């Protein structure tokens, strides 16, 4: 059909049709008459996986061949989503498959809907990961992701009379034709004990042991031959009254069992503390082993580069130490100077909340030789401190990796910061305010570790693979070249007085959007109108996002229209979708919330088809891939300051929507590339938020000179949004009144006026699409391969190569 | 290589070698470097799979349009041992195999040494199960097993200081590439609840569910091309803090986590009774379903047979009426006669301690419906028996399924004669003393009822598998008809006199020794003489089994040899092997007694090779392939009355092996069928342990008459054979003196004068091995194929066809 999906040659359609028939035979064991749809879609990933093997064997022997250094990505989270398109669009399959389905008579888009999402991971730090590794791929990089293959993933989201509710994500029931379980490499992970000193040193002794069995996923770059590999850890208790002992195996293989659904908060619970060693644990032997295969370790960090994801694999740290001193015999300082040179940290908030700082006494009890390597490690680091800035006790205790109180904790932080040689922050404001702020004194003690690299996401998923129709178009006019290398798209720029593509990227726009109401009405019986501003935002629910000041928007409008039935504007549907932590009551409120505001405005008779408040179920990747072609407007409104990046944004630019938003994290980058003219910002700038902060944020004073927002709250507190429980906002009232930590009232008044010149530009579609073009053709620099570039450039020490591995 | 294994057509050993490298290469994704002998291993083993495949999709079909009547056998234990060679020789692949693998210069005998046991199963039951299954695909019958999928079988057993350790049986460890998840066919399993009355009938309500999720095995008949299928059903939580949640999912998982290891014990523990119900709920609902595709409910019978194995899945009945009256809505006598028309019921114990007697208590909260369902049949079944026997009240409470007492239990045997059509004893003797003992009074009431069918074993595992080269000698004299036809044996019996014939005989027993002994060096370092006897007894560690008594013939060959070195004596290696239940303290007494004679005997230079004791460790299927081959003395030494029918003894028959025996089980049966003169029988009759019963057991009056007795218990007693725990062994004595219900010194007399006569044979080579041509000879009756053709013709009501379906 489509040029971008590459050939249909007679040859391969012909192979793999029969390929196709032998997996639904032998592999499926199931003939014509009683295959089902999920046996096709089956059938079909196991034929498309064929391909990727020998290239996946050949890429492991190249590396053997040339030992290149190699790239750890540790994270507890990889938020990959589905898995068939993206290897046909990475390897060229697409047009072929498509061809050899329909000549089976099936449909590969409605088998392609079977496959299961992913789901390690809860937004956007587990995602980062999923770009990253297809960059790596897509830049030749000798690359693996380590994580943990949990059984249950992010929760599935239902709603049941507007609440949320929780049920297990149990992506593996139908098997995962993607992983190669490799049990031969089974490694042992070591709990509890305790530590003997001898006249040689530290022994840990009397541990716990938790086998862990990796699994191989297969990771392909973009067109190129590489396919690189993810490899994740599962749990399994060894081998060594007898009933019970058997059925308490199931305790050292809850580790892996379900990951922690917290995004931006920390809980410190152990079992979670488990899995963040567990990962450490089993990776760093595996990267030693490879290692040993190239007495000397001095070359460690020409070999090896350590990338840790925010602090969740920060153990990492205080076990290569123990590996070196304990196990391997070399003396502190040479470990020491091995370790700063492989490890390096990625910051992803300011978030006080959200900062790990573990307590004492879990670590005590159970990793008590890496509390002790812990305590060595910050009385040298306190050393050099003090030698730096004589007399100032002040210093010591702030940056101490150890935090007293009446409970004392680790600083997870400080720990990274100490023993990584460089520390990044994820966009350019967000690395000043950390220099600015939280990490001042470790700037001012070692400036040269700290650096910027603003986030990207990858085209391949994020516009050839949900956006075809665009990336097509996009593509007669300049050349496919642009699929790696985004920056091309500025060549775009001079089409942006074009008749032609104007009606060309505006009608893409419009028959996503057909498609999307579609999708809603098909799946969710929602009727919506597809002539409407598309208004979305989709994110994780949390207080920092602001959710809520979308919220008081949406009423306002329904407000004004009830004022005047008469008057025209501009029609919108105000989409919303999120997940919220489980145990996160105000973010459960705020789903409430919205779901009540929609029972009110989509059933008033005067309102019409003017505005509907439509609540997304199940946010994750693969409604992503759907809901973002299909946008308008893109809501970026977190407070300025707190949003670290964002990649959200990105998709959306990337995928001509429209931004409102404040000067926050990636926001800013995104605006100056576009120019200022061609978004919409507004609200306070970071230094605003301080100026109110030294003063005192009082919400009243908003309530007191703004009418439009005085009514909004009487409805909220009189339940015209809850008849049944008038109290039913209470808490959500009062938090805006006297307990916003986000200054939702400062912002809106400032928003609502921003919102009037979205409907206003809306009105002229000529003009709403030229300024699209201009986004969409300065969208280059968000591209991941440009952060995997400047991390393999300024940090890891790699150069990239865009060249194809033999075929 | 040999005649009997198949075809190497140049043809087939090029299809096979390349199908090896697909998989190595696609689906194990290994290369040449780094394969390891068990990644060949699975190359291999999917190979061979992939052939059973098209034959089962046709098999399945087959019965699809010819609608037969259906066979189901139910079992808690299906224990199976490995499937490569099995699946080889079923399909003729055994030389072809053979010959590719040597092209590709590896050894398949070593690979076949990398599969797991599939040890699903205790001993004689289970593998009598599994025996079946191969006998009813080999005639052609439309038959499926039904059981669990234990993640855990039989713990492995491991010697420590000559104690048993139990460790986990891991066998999917490395994954099972004979099995085929079959997810789709998921179905609900319902506990507790409590029952509610309508004016409509019963209705079971608040249920806690757990879901039964299916994976297939393929069974293939012998050269046939019938494949039939063993269901297996796993535990699966459904889909409806949170953490804690979700890890509590495994609480629902536990069902099939493990098998309970007692066998001939009943403990009547919950979990144990939750698995009867699993597989007895999940089993007839597939049933039902299969049968709705031919409110008609009379056919039931013409097209469905459950085999109940044991009282295991006695539950079958009740559910089977639930079903029927409650859901169905078919009126109570309809839904009996039904019931009764479909089931029929294997006894395999007349042991006390090994019938199911559950609690009231237990029944009552976890499955309320099926104690008022057997409650009804019982009070009907009372009013049958009351009618025809007025005024026996003593009758009425003996035949009781409700048995009083401090708490009441549900009698399960009692319930199965009632509920089944047909009760069937295992060996001709066990038969009788059921309907003269334990089951008089229903014998009374319906001696139409029942039946023997003395159990057999499949000639294809336990000949041609395990002792090709005894096959094969058979196969040049006779042809290869034997082998599907074990009556043909007989012919050998005019050989009997031919002087190349004995000597090949002989030769290949000499082989089968040589092998053994080196197994046991290789991988025990055990260092035995190859010319010596092998008096083997392996089977699982039971009082009622006498492996006590096997242990005071051994130090009686000792101390005579310590009172007379220099005297002559027939060397002998006494090798007993078995498990024993982890709770079963006087069987773990048991096996450290015999390693204990080992380490005495074992090292006496004036014993020199004369005498070795050694203790097989992990006795299973495939030990056993190992060394009944290798064996010259079958040790089958129950006390009269306990052995319901034995199999290990039939494979030893039939593959050249002499029997030592009691008149027990069905070694009635084989020497009637050798004849008397060619079996060494020893010891009391059934009725000689009644006439001692009824005047009394009193061991005592043994020690005093026997100087030699006397001897072995004060070794015992005073530390012989624990010099450093002189009172090591004070239970075996205190329990041999006075509370021994088997009558160990009974026989001790007897069986050590027929033990003398034994060697006596041995000095004349020739004399010893007409003999065993005789047994070999006569073997024929012992097969599965001829039990299984009783149970089609006389219970099951269907024609067997050893017809081959087209390839
Ligand atoms: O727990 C977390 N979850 C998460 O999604 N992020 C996100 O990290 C993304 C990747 O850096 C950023 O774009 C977002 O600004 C940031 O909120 C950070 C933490 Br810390
Ligand atoms: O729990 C049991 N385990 C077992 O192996 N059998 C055996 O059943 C085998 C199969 O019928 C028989 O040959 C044996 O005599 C009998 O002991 C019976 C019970 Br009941």
């Amino acid at each position: 059909q489509i040029s971008v999906r590459g050939l249909a040659g007679v040859e391969n359609v012909t192979e793999l049709k029969k390929n196709f028939n032998r997996h639904l035979h032998f592999t499926l064991v199931k003939d014509r008459n009683v295959a089902t749809p999920r046996d096709y879609y089956f059938a079909l990933a196991h034929t498309v996986r064929d391909h990727l093997v020998g290239r996946w064997i050949r890429t492991q022997q190249h590396y053997y061949e040339k030992d290149p250094k190699r790239i750890y990505y540790l994270s507890l989270e990889f938020y990959m989503g589905r898995t068939l398109q993206n290897t046909m669009v990475n390897l060229a399959l697409e047009n072929a498959c498509d061809e050899a389905t329909y000549q089976l008579g099936l449909d590969m888009e409605e088998l392609e809907e079977i496959e299961e999402d992913a789901g390690l991971g809860n937004g956007g730090l587990g995602r980062l990961a999923a770009c990253f590794l297809d960059s790596m791929a897509t830049l030749g990089l000798a690359a693996y992701g380590y994580g943990i293959r949990y059984e249950f993933g992010i929760f599935n989201q239902k709603i049941c009379g507007g609440w949320q509710m929780e049920e297990a994500d149990d992506w593996l029931r139908y098997g995962n034709p993607w992983e190669k379980a490799r049990p031969e490499f089974t490694l042992p992970v070591h709990f509890y004990g305790r530590v003997e000193h001898t006249s040689q040193g530290a022994k840990w002794v009397d541990t716990q042991v938790v086998l862990a069995m990796p699994y191989d996923t297969p990771v392909p770059g973009y067109r190129n031959n590489v396919v690189n590999t993810m490899r994740l850890w599962s749990a399994k208790a060894p081998n060594d009254g007898y009933i019970q002992a058997v059925l308490d195996r199931n305790l050292a293989e809850n580790i892996s069992r379900v990951l922690y659904p917290n995004d931006n908060f920390f809980e410190g619970k152990e079992l979670r503390l488990k899995q963040e060693y567990f990962v450490v644990a089993a990776t760093l032997q595996d990267i030693i082993r490879r290692f040993k295969s190239s007495t000397n370790f001095d070359a460690f960090p020409d070999k090896v580069a350590i990338q840790l994801n925010d602090t969740h694999p920060s153990l990492a740290i205080p076990e290569l130490m123990r590996v070196l001193v304990d196990l391997e015999r070399l003396d502190w300082d040479k470990a020491w100077e091995v370790t700063v040179k492989t490890c390096a940290y990625t910051n992803h908030t300011v978030l006080p909340e959200a900062l790990e700082r573990w307590p004492v006494h879990l670590l005590e009890t159970l990793l008590p030789r890496h509390l002790q390597i812990i305590y060595e490690i910050n009385q040298r680091f306190l050393n050099r401190v003090a030698a730096a800035f004589p007399g100032d006790v002040d210093r010591l205790r702030r940056m101490s990796l150890v935090e007293e109180g009446a409970v004392k904790r680790i600083n997870m932080a400080h720990l990274c910061i100490a023993g990584s040689h460089a520390v990044n922050g994820v966009a350019r404001i967000h690395s000043e305010i950390l220099k600015k702020t939280i990490f001042k004194d470790f700037y001012e003690l070692e400036p040269h570790k700290f650096q910027n690299k603003t986030n990207g996401i990858t085209p391949r998923r994020w516009l050839v693979l949900c956006n075809p129709g665009l990336a097509e178009i996009i593509a007669e006019r300049i050349g496919e070249e642009y699929i790696s290398d985004l920056d091309q798209l500025r060549k775009l720029l001079s089409y942006v007085d074009d008749e032609a593509f104007i009606r060309d990227v505006a009608k893409v726009k419009q028959e996503n959007k057909l498609k999307f109401a579609a999708y809603l009405e098909r799946e969710y019986k929602v009727h919506i109108n597809p002539n409407s501003l598309f208004d979305v935002q989709v994110k994780r629910i949390h207080e920092y996002k602001r959710q809520l000041l979308n919220c008081l928007h949406v009423i306002t409008l329904y407000n004004r229209i009830k004022k005047e039935p008469n008057k025209f504007v501009v029609p919108r549907t105000v989409m919303i979708g999120g997940k919220a932590a489980p145990g996160y009551h105000m973010a459960k409120m705020i789903i409430k919330l919205i779901t009540a505001i929609g029972d009110v405005v989509n059933h008033d008779p005067v309102v019409g088809d003017r505005l509907r408040v439509i609540f997304l179920e199940n946010y994750r990747v693969s409604l992503a891939e759907k809901v973002i072609p299909a946008a308008d407007l893109s809501e970026q409104i977190s407070t300025a300051g707190t949003e670290a990046s964002g990649t959200g944004n990105m998709k959306f630019m990337l995928n001509g929507a429209l931004t409102i938003g404040t000067m926050d994290g990636a926001n800013v980058e995104m605006a100056e590339e576009a120019g200022e003219e061609n978004f919409f910002i507004f609200g306070m700038r970071v230094e605003d938020v301080d100026r109110l902060d030294q003063r005192g944020y009082n919400a009243q004073e908003y309530y007191d000179r703004i009418p439009e927002l005085r009514q909004i709250i009487e409805q909220l507190s009189s339940g015209f949004f809850s008849p049944k429980q008038p109290d039913l906002f209470k808490d959500i009232v009062n938090m805006l009144m006297h307990h916003d930590r986000f200054k939702v009232f400062a912002d809106y008044e400032e928003y609502v006026k921003c919102q009037e010149r979205v409907s206003a530009l809306y009105k002229n579609p000529r003009e709403w699409t030229r300024m699209v073009i201009r986004n969409i053709a300065t969208s280059g620099k968000f591209s991941s391969d440009r952060t995997i570039a400047q991390y393999a450039r300024e940090i890891w020490g790699v150069e990239p190569s865009r060249q194809r591995l033999p075929a």
